[PDB]
């Protein structure tokens, strides 16, 4: 600000820091679970 | 896996033997049985 006779030492004095967190856009996945399973015990 | 310490004589007895039989898809048949049958009881 520094504009009226009393100031602030620095700006992280004029923040709100929130602990939200947010992600963009992800690419979608098709290929993971299109085909059926065939469980295994060998090699 | 031949990595450990002990391991098995051979492949043989590390799989699984599966006794299903599977097989690709086969060409159709048409003309076996479109035409009308001709009853015969002579040479």
């Amino acid at each position: 600000n520094q504009s009226s006779s009393v100031e602030v030492s620095s700006e992280s004095y004029e923040t709100i820091f929130s602990q939200r967190i947010i992600r963009d856009l992800q690419k979608e996945l098709v290929v993971g679970a299109l085909f059926e399973e065939l469980p295994m015990s060998s090699k």
